[PDB]
DNA sequence: CACCTCGGCTCAGTCTATTAGCTAGAGC
DNA sequence: GCTCTAGCTAATAGACTGAGCCGAGGTG
């Protein structure tokens, strides 16, 4: 194993150098493809020169005078003068000394830098790092050498080669992405090697690159593996190396370079490759190259691209940085801008901004820079074994132990160290020795690195440690470990000696080696077996943080971790609120950080995952003196502080939601190729394709559409990878049934050419990986998919939904209902959730909560001994059961089920699958099973059908509510269950009073319905659902027959019910669990085949003014039932079959004002609100915009009549409703008709118009018999169907109600109805007569027909009759009394009658002032100025009024007063979706209608008030 | 039947206005 | 590179409707 330093060790115990200079010279490649010929001054041949060790021909035909000598001296001036005159010579064109002496004298590099013809030097660097095997080279001297094996590309490589030639097809401009230390530099070559082949002739390309140093190596680098015959051209015009030094002919002028070329043109056999190698600053030469005529390049490579933006370099240089980007300065065809990274993040100029990590350049600008055709990054490349892993470790030194005990080396000022310089010190010691700090027994974590290379900002500093550093360390006291320096004053034989000196393998144990400089060794010779590199200080040039770290990448056989060690001193009395933000001190961390976020693609990860655990990467050690408190008392809060700070202050981590928009455009290219391979019916895929349709209708609904098949799969492709790099080490092979039948549709699709794009999403699936590597608890993981679903999941599920729903019950509410169903056992059945077959069960599981939080509760038991672990073994194994439709929902909750049992279960068993979860839809699964035999899903069905013959005593859940779509536009069609539904008819539905039963077919509704009949004879049921059921109308026959199945039922009442409710009822709801706007409650529910009697009902309200946060607080303090038993009430149900809010009154024994079935009401008849569908386009301000609405909808209908289809895109020409769709598919045409434009009441006090045309039209009731025409006139009394709660209220009305006028449908009792007048005459065609029945005047005596009204309206405003019968009026229509004196009542009811239809024409009132700076009466917002204040009202900038009196906010009407009404409905509002505007200046000719209808609203409600005080005392008979 | 018209009553949050906190820009 | 400022970006607070769709009732 003979090595280089062998040879020269003999040579030193002539002619023997003259043997390695000439074995060099033509075997080393890149002086084979400079030099055609190589020899010995004693056999040059005789047709050319004069009578230099050596000479060489090369392929120009010039000749070189070569030296080779074999010093042990200064090189001076007396070793040189000879040549350089032997050099002098006409047909010598330049010369070659080959030095082995790196010590230079300044004598010697001035002449040779100023010698016209040029001079190149060689050293012995150059010898030992060449491409020779000098371990298999003799001194028997045979000539014949053995040239190291060149480099093989690796697949990453082949791969970046087949993307750049099929990039470089289509387009110009493409940058190419690697880490570093991967192999870029030789990618290129071989990109530019493939590219060659289709340019016959000579393919010419251009190399920049920013250093000179950094041109050799590729020079060198190139001429090393280069394939193909190459041309190489080195042009030249801050530490860094000298031109003389690059051993290649330079290139000076542009003069040269076209002499080159006219050289190369004229050359017998033109090569493959003529390469230019050049500085970008030498770009200005190769323009005027071109300018005189130099050809255009094939290919132009940009090295070090990050760079080319210019703001990272001085304003001098900056310019020829950017100029590549235009063909204005170099033309090139095709040019590659390569880079290992290509986003460069740092500090900002402020130093007291909260960022510390904001982005500074960028290669985003794809027009200069193209498209990243290939990518390999860091993390990907230590996935695959390419690159080593680093390891930052910031290792903090106490200034107040160094100070004790460095007191000697502080003391001496011989030396110019201080706290900082000796902190530098021992941290490089501390860091190089893997020194554990403030923690075992041992002080360090491993064997000593032994080689690393320090940086500083500056040479003195460099010098101060290197220098001092033996005796520093020896007085803080293994292995012995020396420093050197290295600066830009030196040459570059000695920079490759110094560096062959750090890595040198000869080195012996026991002595490790660092080497400090500033800017000089950060581009240089690679060294693998580096270990560390060392920052001491802040630097200028973040680019050279970024190029420093990059040195470490490397593999060695015996580096398992790079290390980047950031020696700190802590100055004593540092608080942790201030640790790493405050000082100048702190600023080498920040450019680490920001290094790393440059190069590494799992940074942000890296620290989205400290929060809840600190990973391998980082390290934060406390270093005081040397082994055998101050801040080792509170090392944990500072070692914790300084990851917070990295948390809180590197910004703007958004790589899950940038990347969804990358995932979603993928989803789109899917599912768009499978709706062109589905275009072809009899494609021999389709038909697979179609049986993978036909399994999931198996499986799940008929509804599952061929569409929704393709949008399952795609989710299915985004969620797997995710999944495999969020739990990588499980049993490899995926074991989820679910999963494999969708590997087998996806590879059965793969053969007709279909792929899953996957290549470019692994830096993705490398982040998701990295915030899972350390994390080792199931309720961890958890929380990394609610993130997961929170940025990534809603926004890269975009294409196929644009709306994605997963309900995260509480795990309060969860664990409450989980407690008691164990409690509920044990008292009613004498059993126990761990007991033996007792099956649980959830139809509904979402992310799995339920099932979950029921083995952590047998994992509780378990602690306490009451049960062993077979017996959760058992219940995981055969008695637990989940049902999803939901495919996201179905992998979070297998993963999180069969996680968390994992968990459970210790290190007594490894990962166990959950076989009790299926995807189906529960609902379809009792109903009757229809064919499929060849099932893609067959193992899923599979664990349905074992499910089915289960008998379950126990079911669980959060069940989906939804009573209906939303909209009609929505198009979206409910789903339908035969046999569920007759159930649920026969049942509840059947039983119930109510006029509409629309909500019972609710989902909710269905899933307890669905559980009651799935538990048969004995059971339980715990669910949290919506409110309804316990106080709504159409749910009393609900309500009894539930009494009638189950002996008890507890009901714990949450609230949080905000629709329908005023702000009084709404605080007493307090916050909503969900926080959404439907109440919710518990709802326990148990059954007993020995219970043949009514159940009784156990009711426990939450509280009122309560956030949610109060709410589950109260739950969790509670635990279960039993420790609620306390503060619950049982209830007794009425005859009516309420709960809460019991009805008690006379109420029945009153007269009916309307009854549709019966004769029995005062009114004939009478009708609800007109109901459009479409307020928005039916009702407006503006009579013009209505028509212009209407007439828009007409046009659209009637243009495409018939055609069913455009249901699905919902534009905003049209607002669609059931009827209307049943007309559009019954081919009737519609046209405008200007006659039935009406001027209706939309709110109370608020005229607009409508298009009552009975076509656009939804419901109008019976208003045909009471408004027929627009021009009908008529009387009738508006009121709400029901208060819902509210106080009463109610509105004689001149003009067509809407439904919507009053809430819970609006009911109007007309004065007149109108019947055909039976004469054919279309202008006069109908006949008006009296609505009152007169077998109901008989039983009301003392009340003529004419005062009916009057009579009834008048009674609706007494306080008493609101105040009696309120629970009453609450949820019924209202009936009305015979009061001994009724003339009271007539006379006030016409007072207000007849002010309230006046109510825009009246008076204003006495003490109020309008105040109108400028006359301009448009409203946009009316307002109060400040919220509470009711004495003002600021109409608009120019008007306000003032001293309004408050007690007129008093009147009500519906659930708002009569003033703010006005200020609610008379402001200009856009609706967004339709685009429609309804402006109130508008509705009038008079700008002043709007003041004016307010000022009269103001005396319309003080009137009011007066005439209420003045009805009667409320008495019967 | 065949097909239309009528009677409800209930509904798994979304908007606008405010405002603390932070930054980007202008002149030094 | 700073010190101040008017302007954005967030969270934070505050305000708060229209119409779907099962089923009964009509009519020739
Ligand atoms: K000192
Ligand atoms: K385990």
């Amino acid at each position: 194993k003979q090595t280089f330093d062998d040879l020269i060790n003999q040579i030193n115990t002539g002619t023997l150098f003259e043997k390695l200079t000439l074995a060099y010279l033509k075997n080393e490649p890149t002086y084979k493809a400079l030099y055609q010929n190589v020899w010995l001054l004693s056999e040059v041949p005789e047709s050319y020169g004069i009578p230099v060790d050596l000479v060489a021909e090369q392929k120009n035909g010039d000749l070189v005078a070569i030296q080779a000598k074999f010093y042990t001296n200064k090189v001076g001036k007396s070793e040189i003068n000879s040549f350089v005159a032997e050099l002098g010579k006409s047909y010598y064109q330049r010369g070659l000394i080959v030095s082995t002496m790196d010590d230079w004298n300044s004598n010697a590099r001035e002449t040779i830098d100023q010698n016209e013809k040029g001079i190149e030097i060689i050293g012995l660097s150059d010898l030992r790092n060449s491409q020779i095997d000098w371990s298999q080279f003799n001194f028997e001297r045979p000539e014949n050498v053995v040239v190291k094996k060149p480099k093989k590309l690796r697949d990453y490589q082949q791969t970046a080669k087949e993307n750049a030639l099929a990039h470089f097809k289509e387009n110009d401009r493409g940058q190419l992405i690697m880490a570093p230390g991967t192999g870029k530099t030789f990618t290129s070559l071989k990109i530019s090697e493939a590219l060659s082949k289709d340019k016959d002739g000579p393919f010419k390309v251009l190399y920049l690159v920013p250093s000179i140093q950094l041109l050799t190596q590729t020079l060198r680098g190139w001429n090393n593996d280069t394939e193909l015959t190459m041309t190489s051209m080195a042009v030249t015009s801050t530490e860094d190396i000298k031109a003389s030094d690059i051993g290649y002919p330079a290139t000076t002028s542009s003069k040269k370079i076209l002499q080159n070329w006219h050289d190369f043109e004229s050359l017998p056999k033109q090569t493959d490759m003529l390469v230019v190698f050049s500085t970008y600053q030498s770009i200005e030469v190769i323009g005027e190259a071109q300018k005189e005529g130099f050809p255009e390049f094939d290919f132009i490579i940009s090295d070090e691209a990050h760079r080319t933006t210019g703001a990272h370099e001085a304003a001098k240089e900056a310019s020829a940085f950017s100029k590549v980007h235009s063909n204005n300065n170099v033309k090139g065809l095709k040019r590659m801008y390569q880079t290992a990274t290509p986003k460069i993040y740092g500090e900002s100029a402020k130093k007291n901004a909260k960022d510390k990590s904001i982005l500074l350049s960028s290669m985003d600008d794809e027009s200069k820079y193209g498209e990243v055709f290939f990518r390999m990054g860091f993390g990907q490349a230590v996935s695959r074994d390419i690159l080593t892993d680093y390891k930052v470790m910031v290792l903090a030194v106490d200034e107040a132990a160094i100070q004790k005990d460095m007191q000697r080396t502080l003391a001496d000022p011989e030396n110019g160290l201080n706290i900082d310089d000796v902190g530098r010190i021992v941290g490089i010691w501390n860091g190089m020795m893997r020194r554990n700090g403030y923690k075992k027994n041992s002080p360090y974590d491993g064997a000593p690195l032994e080689r690393a290379i320090a940086f500083t900002r500056t040479i003195e500093e460099s010098k101060k440690v290197s220098s001092q550093f033996e005796e520093v360390v020896n007085e803080y006291i293994s292995i012995h470990l020396s420093m050197r320096h290295a600066d830009g004053q030196m040459n570059a034989l000695q920079k490759g000696e110094v560096l062959d000196w750090l890595a040198n393998p000869n080195k012996p144990a026991d002595e490790a080696r660092i080497v400090s400089n500033v800017r000089f060794l950060t581009e240089g010779i690679d060294i693998p077996t580096l270990d560390a590199v060392i920052f001491l200080s802040p630097k200028k040039s973040q680019v050279d943080i970024v190029q420093a770290v990059g040195r470490i990448m490397r593999k060695a056989e015996g580096k398992d971790y790079g290390y980047i060690i950031l020696p700190i001193v802590i100055p004593t009395g540092e608080k942790p609120e201030t640790i790493l933000d405050n000082n100048k001190n702190y600023e080498t961390v920040w450019q680490v950080i920001n290094a790393l976020r440059s190069v590494d693609e799992r940074f942000e990860a890296m620290i989205d995952k400290l929060n809840m655990a600190k990973p391998k990467q980082l390290k934060v050690i406390g270093v005081g003196s040397s082994p055998d408190t101050e801040l080792e008392f509170e090392w944990d809060k500072f070692e914790g502080a300084i990851f917070g700070k990295i948390v809180q202050k590197v910004g703007d981590r958004k790589y899950l939601e940038n990347w969804s928009k990358d995932v979603a455009k993928i989803a789109e290219r899917q599912i768009n190729w499978i709706k062109n391979k589905l275009s072809d019916k009899k494609d021999p895929i389709s038909l697979e394709f179609k049986k993978f349709v036909s399994s999931l209708q198996h499986n799940i609904n008929d509804s599952i559409d061929e569409k929704q098949a393709a949008e399952m799969l795609s989710q299915h492709l985004i969620t797997k990878p995710i999944f495999e790099a969020l739990f990588s080490e499980y049993s490899f092979v995926n074991q989820n049934p679910v999963s494999q039948a969708m590997e087998s549709i996806v590879s059965e699709l793969e053969k007709a050419g279909f792929a899953k794009e996957q290549e470019n999403l692994e830096p993705l699936y490398e982040s998701v990986r990295m915030r899972a590597e350390g994390i080792e608890k199931a309720e961890d993981k958890q929380k990394i998919i609610v993130t997961l679903y929170d940025k990534f999941f809603k926004t890269a599920f975009k294409a196929t939904t644009e709306r994605l729903g997963i309900v995260f019950t509480p795990i309060e509410v969860v664990d409450f209902i989980v407690h008691s169903v164990d409690d509920v056992l044990k008292k009613h059945f004498g059993k126990s959730l761990a007991s033996k077959d007792v099956h649980i069960l959830d139809p509904f599981t979402g992310t799995g909560t339920f099932i979950v939080r029921t083995l952590t509760y047998l994992k509780e038991q378990m602690d306490a001994g009451e049960i062993s672990l077979a017996d959760i073994t058992r219940k995981f194994m055969k008695e637990l059961h989940a049902n999803e439709i939901v495919l996201l929902s179905y992998y979070i909750a297998a993963i999180n089920i069969e996680s968390t049992f994992d968990e459970i279960n210790g290190d007594e068993e490894g990962y166990v699958p959950f076989e009790g979860i299926v995807l189906t839809d529960t609902f379809e699964s009792t109903e009757t099973e229809d064919t499929l035999d060849d099932d893609y899903f067959g193992t899923n069905d599979e664990r349905l059908k074992r499910q089915q013959k289960v008998p379950i005593t126990v079911i669980m859940g959060n069940p989906p509510y939804s009573a209906k779509q939303k909209n009609e536009d929505g198009n979206q069609i409910r789903t339908t269950y035969e046999k569920l539904d007759a159930s649920l008819q026969n049942s509840w539905v059947e039983t119930s009073t109510a006029t509409n039963k629309n909500n019972l077919f609710d989902s909710y509704i269905r899933a307890m319905r669905w559980s009651s009949d799935r538990i048969s004879d004995n059971g339980v049921i715990g669910f949290i659902t919506n409110n309804s059921f316990i106080d709504g109308n159409a749910m009393d026959g609900m309500r009894q027959s539930l009494l009638e199945e189950f002996s008890d039922i507890y009901v714990l009442n949450l609230k949080g019910g905000i629709r329908g409710k005023t702000k009084d009822q709404s605080a007493l709801e307090g916050g909503n669990i969900f926080d959404i706007m439907t109440g919710v409650t518990i709802i326990m529910l148990i059954k007993k085949s020995d219970y043949t009697v009514e159940g009784r009902i156990h009711y426990l309200d939450i509280g009122n003014n309560l956030d949610k946060y109060q709410k589950l607080e109260k739950l969790k303090n509670w635990k279960s039932l039993n420790g609620a038993t306390s503060e619950f009430q049982n209830i007794i149900p009425n005859e009516k079959g309420d709960w809460i809010n019991q009805r008690n009154s006379n109420f029945d024994e009153l007269i009916s004002l309307g009854n549709k079935k019966g004769s029995d009401s005062l009114f004939i008849d009478y009708t609800g609100g007109l109901k459009t569908g479409r307020d928005n386009w039916s009702w407006n301000f503006s009579k013009e915009q209505v028509e212009l609405s209407m007439k828009s909808s007409i046009d659209y209908y009637n243009q495409y009549l018939g055609d069913t289809n455009i249901y699905k895109e919902d534009v905003p020409d049209i607002s669609w409703t059931r009827s209307l769709k049943q007309r559009f598919e019954r081919r009737e045409t519609q046209s405008w008709q200007g006659e039935r434009m009406y001027l209706g009441m939309y709110r109370p006090f608020t005229k607009k118009h409508v298009y009552y045309a009975q076509a656009w039209i939804d419901r109008q009731y019976q208003m045909t018999k009471v408004l027929p025409s627009s021009t009908s006139s008529n009387l009738m009394i508006s009121l709400s169907n029901k208060t819902g709660g509210k106080q009463f209220s109610t509105l004689i009305v001149d003009v067509l109600p809407d439904v919507n006028l009053f809430t819970g449908g609006s009911q109007n009792l007309p004065k007149y109805l109108y019947r055909n007048n039976d004469t054919g005459n279309l202008f006069d065609n109908s006949e008006k007569y009296s609505a009152i029945r007169h077998e109901v005047l008989n039983k009301l005596p003392n009340l003529s027909e004419e005062d009916a009204m009057y009579y009834v309206y008048g009674l609706f405003h007494s306080i008493q009759y609101g105040k009696v019968y309120y629970e009453d009026l609450a949820k019924s229509f209202p009936k009305i009394p015979n009061v001994k004196h009724k003339e009271k009542y007539i006379k006030i009811g016409k007072e207000l009658a007849d002010l309230h239809l006046n109510y825009e024409n009246q008076p204003i009132c006495e003490g109020i002032d309008v105040q109108i700076s400028e006359l301009n009466y448009r409203v946009k917002k009316m307002k109060h100025p400040k919220k509470g204040v009711l004495d003002t009202i600021i109409y608009n900038e120019s008007i306000t009024i003032k001293n309004i009196p408050e007690k007129a906010y008093e009147y009500v009407v519906n659930g708002r007063p009569a003033i703010e009404w006005i200020i609610n409905q008379y402001q200009v509002k856009t609706d967004k979706k339709s685009g429609i505007t309804d402006d109130p200046n508008e509705f009038s000719d008079d700008p002043k209608y709007i003041l004016n209808l307010l000022l009269s609203v103001i005396t319309v409600s003080m009137r009011t008030l007066e005439l209420i005080d003045e009805l009667p005392e409320f008495e019967i008979q």
